[PDB]
């Protein structure tokens, strides 16, 4: 309707916090991420559906309720936040 406020991406396996300032992933389990961040990362007006593209990036998990820089090789595309 006004416009895409991010993209969300999706853990495919899963792995355990490295750090306690990693963000862990989980099979099935999805990550929202907003505009801004991508942004701020410096990524290309339609890279990010490449997120092993971009590597780690800082988002929302829904199973931790955590929030965090995440390894975006691990996690696959669902689209844009409407």
């Amino acid at each position: 309707m006004a416009g895409p406020e991010g993209f969300q991406y999706r853990a495919l396996y899963p792995f355990r916090r490295e750090r306690p300032e990693d963000l862990e992933l989980l099979p099935g389990d999805v990550l929202v991420v907003s505009r801004a961040a991508l942004q701020a990362l410096g990524v290309a007006e339609g890279g990010e559906r490449c997120p092993q593209s971009v590597g780690w990036m800082p988002g929302l998990n829904e199973r931790t309720r955590q929030r965090g820089d995440f390894p975006g090789t691990y996690v696959e595309f669902l689209g844009p936040l409407e």
